[PDB]
């Protein structure tokens, strides 16, 4: 699922897509990280 080199700009958990790696990062840091 991770810790290697999987996925790119799409969330399998939220079934969402991103046209920019920056967005996929912002989603993981914002959506899956609301208290870093
Ligand atoms: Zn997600």
């Amino acid at each position: 699922g991770s810790a290697a080199e999987v996925m790119k700009k799409y969330c399998s958990t939220c079934d969402i897509s991103f046209n920019y790696v920056k967005t996929y990062l912002a989603h993981k840091q914002f959506y899956h990280k609301n208290k870093p």
